[PDB]
């Protein structure tokens, strides 16, 4: 906190502070100030800005918000050269110093607030599982003339036949391949410890680390659970890490959810339970050692999902991640086995770790969103009783139409995840956490996104069509 | 001063000193002295030279003018490699020692000389916000037989397609996108730290700093703000700072307005405020806590824009930048709010702080010319209480054509501004400050430019006639 | 005609027949139409289009227009492979077959009748000197990165230094010298000759060819006059022989007012004169064989200079021409032999020759438009008995500031004409001849053709600002 932050100004002979901030599709932001201008005053009340200048937010007459330092987010850059302070912040309207409704960080806060309003539970637990991918080199465009994207990664199976300067060394993972190979075949224990170290110098905890199944590099570095805003601002660092790490090692990381097609995708489950007064509130009697409190927030999420989706799947490309694949967790059903299940139940020892894993996220949700909207979903679910059915421990629908297998699924595209989040925003508007403007603008940003992959003529049009 | 110079090339084992001005287009000039060269009789009557050589300080007869140190502004240069003390000067006519009619440097002096025998106040407040580019590699010129430019940078979104030769890593700003995004994507997070530094070392006090809206590397160091000449002066070693630590980077920077169409210009924002007494003019009853003063003062600008664009905006690259846009500071009137007003009034708490911004002015303006005529406008505006009318808070001409839209805008061309300038220049010969000969003088080295440009075929009119 | 066309399809044996027409801006357009497809009705009643595809002509709703083939115009097309005969079409309104407002060539046609209908003359006779370039590579483009244009011929001065694969032969016309060399310093006899051919078989008359004062090539064929809207036709048919004879020597022809700085530009003089029953109605006892009559004509060519403009100089590279040079025509007076007049009188032997030639008009005006604003205001002069004031034998500006020598000029800029073409609109509104949309129109078009040049960043700019 404030008390605190001064002494690391000294500590650590600081010479600038990072303020940071998340925008509406997830993007972490920045604006540096020199160490001098802290003070007691900028704690209080902040610093400033022009604002207008920021997406999704831009309001032509109102530009001007505030930028609130919260003093327990003080972190250390590892990167920068002179010494740099972190502190996330948070953006308040002016004078009221309330919360803007736009912000993301200030929404996920909202949503922790209502769920000890409700008297629900006094916390709420999350642990995401993002993935990604290291390349070496990556290409792209798209002009009135043509499109184009070329990946190239040291791993990659398709430079088997590379000429290289010094020899082609010739030990890479295959498709869907790169799982667990020791080196040579792993190219990538080195980058993925310092990861590891780094991120722990900025307050995460990290569980474990391994290269992931696709070819050309894709990895995970497991972090550790914790409250849910805490957690959304660790993934916020997590991919800050990531990102640069890889920059330092001559690499390009990437958290898209699909690069490739034909290997695997990049997801982002989302292991989640509550808490009151130190007593996990999700085991039971029930499932799988499951407390009714558990079934009736997966059926909250089970009947939101595709509206969940607008912000747990927020890209075009998401969707070609969740597509009918036997792993591709597109069921709308839970289960401690089945993996079409969008919903694993993991099966544990202690009752203590009961939860759920809701599987369908990727890396390009934005985590405050994502998280609180999960949440709210799960709150209603509670709130209403809604009974998740039964479990689907059968198998899958590669066990084809049985009775067409008319089970729910996630969202088939963004426009369809937008349409969905547009009709069934009332959850998302409980306690005032979400406000229709704030959702309207989320799905205006992205409609527009939408709207240049669906206006784009794709490479793939001309093998089918050009000979029309 | 001269007591305290002497103390410093010990303290520094200074082996040379750099005289330093400014020329009538804004570019500071220098010559070095050996440090033993410094003394008594230097101060008192500085050293002379064979200035014939000068642009609009051309006479033919009478070339010879005196370089009249200014030891208050004796600061060591960072960059050369022999240790050299940096002093300021003042262009004085021989014998009279009076201060040349064309120095820039002493005609924003007699402005400030202006403002106190006025006793309208004793102390003009300047802060100027000048934005800036930074590139890898710029290529440009023109021959009988064509034309060209070629920009770029590493940031460039253009380059999402090059090939690179350790691999294109891939995270770059796309257009008007470079705001804010953390690294890697934003680049100079080092470069503009390093700037910030040393401009602290050099007597500048930093604000704040950060990436720009406009992709291929626009950035921004915010600095205090201070007395108007003093404030000009720090612009000039702002400017040098930026260059310079961008040549030491591997860069280049530029101030131009608008180096690309299709991304933000750079702007020159320019704050402003009167005192007297350490009491701020500008806080009153009036429309957002504004004094009338502070009014009068804004009617005086508005009356005299185009005349004021002349040394605000004095290049034809100027226009681009000034081009019909939503955000593009055009329209002549004041809000709080509305952007399309060239005049934002800081919404702020401290009436300690109140003041107004002319966000027209761009980084190519000579500070000392453009910071006076900004003041002799406002001082024409309170000695002559010209209402500035009442404030724009609708909305602007994208809102068009309501009644036309007859509102004041700012010179669309230079030819224009250069124009107004010939006409609308009484409020400055006011109290002596510029003289017609100093005017006429700036007016032609600025049409011969203007000439260049309107008689040089342009790329694009191939585009659009040559097949006429 | 109708009867005589049918006939020419038999005795050359045609396969297709093509419809062409001019756009506002004076390009020609073609549409083909199998020879089979003629007959009775589409004489009288023409075929139709799906129009709303052209530009200034555009109407969302009312889309339909009709193409009315003048079978005065029908002619062979010498460059086609397979038999075609070139029908020029008028644009006339369905139903009311009255002809299109927006309709340059219906417009030229009103301006006609509307002398008939004042009785002021019978027949306006044209004789326009179009000048053109002769390439043999072009190039040109404009991105958000850069622009540039490269032009490159045999005859440029700066291949004198140039390597070629079958050495460098070195006889080329250096800058403005262009003139008169005989071969092989001047490379394009057989090609002007050719041109000559060709414009003749096409119903032109060819009075000589000769090269011009620019190097690169710049080339002129002189052909003989005619009545006003016939010899617009033929100058549509010019341009046409010398795009297509350029080409298919390996050449690319262009009649952009000014390709190059430092060198001369292309004009079209245009020689005009009025007459009624076989008597030259401009020979009389005044000026120089003037009559009165032709001196009100002057008259009111100089009162609307700056709207003519706007037709006659339609392109912002058209005032790269008409700048202050001394040979250039922008001096709004009247002279038999200063050069500096943009009104040049002949000094002839036979009254049967007498007329006057507005020096100011380029290539890239549409002949219909800028012919018909040349008469229009003609007419008013006379209508109107305004006196052109008194010759200006004596000297040029360059004979500078004399009492400023505030002497009328032509628009200085685009933008300026298009200005004097909105408010001094009604000399050509007379008689019906121009409709204010037509105005509106066209305005439109060339606005925002300015607005691409005033826009875009010139590389000029970058030798003058880059390093401010
Ligand atoms: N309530 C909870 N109790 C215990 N662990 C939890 C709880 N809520 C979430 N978790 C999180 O489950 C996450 C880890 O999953 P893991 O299976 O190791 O990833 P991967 O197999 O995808 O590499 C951790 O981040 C873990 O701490
Ligand atoms: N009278 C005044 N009181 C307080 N601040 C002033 C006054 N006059 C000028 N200023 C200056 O306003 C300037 C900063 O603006 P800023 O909004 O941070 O820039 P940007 O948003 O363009 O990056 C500073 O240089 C500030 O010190
Ligand atoms: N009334 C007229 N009587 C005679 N000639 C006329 C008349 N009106 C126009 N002309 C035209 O003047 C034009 C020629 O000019 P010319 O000086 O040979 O061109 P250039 O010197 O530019 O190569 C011809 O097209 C000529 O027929
Ligand atoms: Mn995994
Ligand atoms: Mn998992
Ligand atoms: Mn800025
Ligand atoms: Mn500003
Ligand atoms: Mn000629
Ligand atoms: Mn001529
Ligand atoms: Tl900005
Ligand atoms: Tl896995
Ligand atoms: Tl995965
Ligand atoms: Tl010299
Ligand atoms: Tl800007
Ligand atoms: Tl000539
Ligand atoms: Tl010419």
């Amino acid at each position: 906190s404030a008390e605190h932050v001064l002494t690391m100004l000294n500590e650590h002979e600081v010479k600038f502070v990072d303020l940071r901030f998340t925008d509406t599709k997830g993007k972490e932001q920045h604006v540096t100030i020199p160490a001098h201008q802290v003070n007691a005053e900028f704690f209080e009340e902040g610093k400033m800005f022009d604002g207008s200048s920021i997406g999704g937010w831009k309001g032509i007459n109102e530009s001007d918000m505030v930028l609130m330092p919260d003093a327990s987010t003080a972190v250390i850059d590892p990167f920068f050269a002179d010494s740099t302070l972190i502190i996330r912040c948070d953006i308040l309207e002016p004078g009221t110093l309330q919360g803007y409704d736009r912000d993301p960080r200030s929404i996920a806060k909202r949503a922790e607030d209502y769920l000890r309003a409700t008297g629900i539970a006094d916390t709420v637990l999350f642990g995401p599982e993002p993935e990604f991918f290291l390349f070496d080199d990556i290409r792209f465009g798209a002009s009135i003339s043509g499109s184009h994207v070329a990946i190239d990664d040291i791993e990659g199976a398709w430079n088997s036949s590379t000429k290289y300067e010094g020899g082609n060394k010739g030990h890479r993972p295959g498709v869907k391949g790169g799982y667990f190979p020791v080196p040579p075949v792993d190219s990538a224990q080195d980058i993925r410890s310092e990861m590891c170290l780094v991120m722990e110098q900025m307050g995460l905890v990290v569980e474990a680390h391994h290269h992931e199944v696709a070819t050309a590099g894709q990895n995970e570095v497991a972090t550790r659970f914790n409250t849910m805003t805490k957690k959304a601002d660790e993934i916020q660092i997590y991919k800050y890490v990531v990102h640069n790490v890889a920059h330092r090692f001559g690499k390009t990381a990437t958290f898209m959810p699909k690069p490739m097609f034909g290997d695997n995708g990049s997801g982002m489950h989302c292991h989640m339970s509550l808490a009151k007064n130190g007593t996990n509130l999700f085991s039971g009697d029930k499932y799988a050692g499951l407390s009714e409190q558990a079934l009736y927030y997966i059926g909250g999420v089970i009947k939101h999902a595709k509206a969940i989706n607008a912000l747990a799947n927020p890209t075009t490309n998401s969707y070609k991640r969740l597509v009918p694949g036997y792993e591709a967790p597109v069921m709308l059903a839970y289960s401690a086995r089945n993996r079409s299940a969008s919903i694993r139940i993991p099966v544990v020892a202690s009752p203590k770790a009961r939860r759920i894993e809701v599987r369908f996220p990727d890396p390009a949700a934005n985590p405050y969103l994502c998280f609180a909207a999960l949440l709210m979903a799960g709150l209603d679910g509670i709130k209403n009783k809604i009974h998740p059915g039964e479990p689907m421990d059968k198998n899958l629908y590669d066990l084809p139409p049985e009775e067409a297998k008319e089970i729910p699924q996630v969202a088939g595209s963004l426009e369809e995840a937008l349409n969905a989040l547009d009709l069934d925003r009332e959850f998302l508007k409980a306690g005032g956490v979400f406000t229709d403007e704030a959702i309207d603008a989320y799905i205006a940003l992205r409609r527009e996104e939408d709207d240049r992959v669906r206006m784009t003529p794709h490479p793939v049009e001309f093998e089918l069509y050009y000979s029309v």
